[PDB]
């Protein structure tokens, strides 16, 4: 009956943010340190940023740039190896969901040799045995993965993306700063933006929802809405604001859940790549409409917090204004409104739906969605 | 720029929270507790509500309850005796305040041996090694020293109370559990609570706050505002909504900083061994006010959260609803309004209020200080002003 909260133990916010990273390395006695990321990043120079204050600051460190979006089990396993080979003693995350996802594999398999494999870790990962200590910087506003339980892993060999869910995996120390950010391209900056928009509005409805993550995910749904467009647009002042919504967010649905959000965009990220917040995106609004009836009177609070002026307004209509207003944020960030836009095929739908109703985070869903339900959502999102 | 929060990795929630305890200490391999505790606690059977769990889970465990309210230096020093005696490995800190700042001044003493006089960890201690690790359970709901960085001890020979700032004794895991509380008698329920209440509105408005201790605070201070007279009068959900509540204003607070009204408090404490609580709740009000003009709008969200329809109202009106409520509150609970009824004497306000200028809470406070700005103050609460 009691509820569980896995937070950082320390985190630091706001820009210049990772100029403690330096201080909190010394205070922990670390002797070197294996950096993951990926080349956009090295190239952008965001990974310099880290390494000459690092290097300014005489703190050892080595790199591994293999990560690709949508981290495979292929990617694991090289990253692991490097770390090994390493020395290092702990691991400094740089960059999004894909290379933090693969940083905490790498971590938790390295204490926990028996997961290998590595798709064995699917689920409430059975480790015993935290992983090697993370530090992680996260270079994109949308997946909390520096303050989450969970990472996600495609398996290729099966065409599946395997969500982790386990407490060993979570950040010693995370720097959520925003000039780690700017270099966003704007759409990257949109389709982040809504990922993180839907973990706050799934983890809000969310079967598991308590007190505390309904006052962290209302909250996270307030600074997202209000400063994704400014921030899209370049503003540097909401690009803050959105590094803060974020990992509030995460702070919230690690602890609790998603829903069939989450559940429907990991086999398209599995069968096309697809970006996990285009198609988080594009899923949203049609999922929330599924879900509508089953949300109570929290469809009004996230209209409420959104802009629509929700006072005289019936439930059913503030819950339909809750849809709109996602429809129109899709639009005014740029995302693509329709899965065929995307890349996705019809004829792959049913084997999409069958994956989306075995994914961990469906179980979390208000309404206990079944096969042709979600084939039914696949499709209405295909063209609208 | 760049502002730090400091958080319990792990923390369960909700009444039967203590039952994921034994699993707990079985995932980190810990093979020993020493439980830190006082006499009630023991008495009153909370204590063996924990042991009993352990003892089921083959669990083992030893027992310090020499702590007493407001914990002195003294008690730290036989604590540490008693835990380095045990063969422990890991602290569990069953009780309010004192049974846990005990417990984080034993846990950090422990591992580092420099600081064994113990009043030289006043302040931001300078230590270099982490805690021994503390699982915390607070009995009481209101001073969330179970997620907060700070821990307050009594220096007998110096007559006075000293807080200590240090990341490294924050708990591994804390176990917020409201049936570990409801033993408390109304009045203790009163002053704990309204302890937690001065936790959010000081942290809200400390000159560090910044947008996500705000957002905790303002929630806190709803959650508090909205359950205390229930919880008082008995009601079991409201001592769970208290126990959450707390606890919030302490992921804020501990992380930014409070004011003037611990900063006064504490002297008290020190001087007449007067309950925290209290002492806050009868300051509270006063110090408001007296800060109002150096809080912006944020008065007006305390009035509204606890009540006050501060629908049309000016700012003006907005400030003193907000410092009306909480003097109705504290009246609402049976909390005396006055110091002079809890034993102070003016005599003693000049030296009160020098301590209460160089204690460490105070520099938060949103409106600078002045030593005859606060012996106005202490005099303003001596029987209404
Ligand atoms: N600040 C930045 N500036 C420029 N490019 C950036 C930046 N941050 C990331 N990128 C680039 O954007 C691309 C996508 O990065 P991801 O890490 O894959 O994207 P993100 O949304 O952060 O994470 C997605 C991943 O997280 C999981 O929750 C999800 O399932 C998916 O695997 C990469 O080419 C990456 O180099
Ligand atoms: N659940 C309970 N039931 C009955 N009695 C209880 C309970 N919890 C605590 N008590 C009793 O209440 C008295 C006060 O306990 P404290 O721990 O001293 O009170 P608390 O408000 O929780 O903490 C105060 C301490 O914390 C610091 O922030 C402050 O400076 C002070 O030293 C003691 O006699 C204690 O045994
Ligand atoms: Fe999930
Ligand atoms: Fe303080
Ligand atoms: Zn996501
Ligand atoms: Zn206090």
């Amino acid at each position: 009956m009691a509820n569980r909260m896995i937070l950082n133990e320390t985190a630091w916010f706001g820009r210049g943010a990772v100029g403690a990273l330096t201080d909190e390395v010394k205070r922990r006695g670390y002797q070197k340190a294996l950096i993951v990321t990926d080349k956009t990043l090295v190239q952008c120079g965001v990974v310099a940023k880290v390494t000459d204050k690092m290097d300014a600051a005489g703190l050892a460190w080595a790199i591994y740039d293999g990560v690709v979006p949508n981290p495979t089990i292929t990617v694991v396993k090289e990253g692991l190896g490097v770390f090994q080979n390493s020395g290092a003693d702990y691991l400094i995350a740089i960059g999004g969901g894909s290379p933090q996802d693969t940083c905490k594999a790498i971590g938790i398999i390295s204490n926990n040799p028996e997961f290998a494999d590595v798709r064995s870790l699917e689920g409430l990962s059975p480790t015993n045995k935290p992983s090697v200590p993370i530090l992680a910087i996260p270079t994109t506003a949308g997946t909390a993965a520096e303050v989450t339980i969970n990472y996600v892993i495609t398996d290729e060999e099966k065409r599946r993306k395997f969500v982790c869910v386990d407490p060993h995996d979570i950040p010693q120390v995370a720097f959520i700063d925003a000039d780690m950010m700017d270099g966003m391209p704007p759409a990257l900056k949109a389709a982040t933006g809504v990922d993180a928009l839907t973990h706050a509005i799934e983890g809000y409805i969310t079967r598991g929802a308590w007190a505390l993550t309904d006052a962290l995910h209302i909250k996270a749904i307030e600074i997202i809405a209000g400063a994704l467009r400014g921030s899209v647009a370049g503003d540097k002042d909401a690009g803050e604001e959105m590094a803060l919504g974020q990992y509030v967010a995460g702070m919230g649905f690690s602890n609790v859940g998603l829903g069939l959000v989450h559940g429907m965009a990991h086999p398209l990220g599995a069968f096309y790549n697809t970006p996990h917040g285009v198609a988080n995106a594009i899923l949203l609004p049609h999922v929330m409409r599924y879900n509508a009836d089953f949300t109570g009177e929290k469809y009004r609070d996230i209209a409420r917090v959104m802009g629509v002026k929700v006072e005289g307004m019936s439930l059913e209509e503030a819950r339909n204004a809750a849809v709109e207003a996602v429809f129109a944020l899709n639009r005014d960030v740029g995302i693509p409104p329709h899965l065929r836009d995307v890349g996705v095929r019809k004829e792959d739908i049913p084997a999409l739906a069958q994956a989306a109703l075995d994914d961990v985070c469906t179980g979390g869903n208000p309404r206990e969605a079944t096969l042709e339900d979600i084939v039914e959502l696949y499709h209405t999102a295909w063209e609208g």
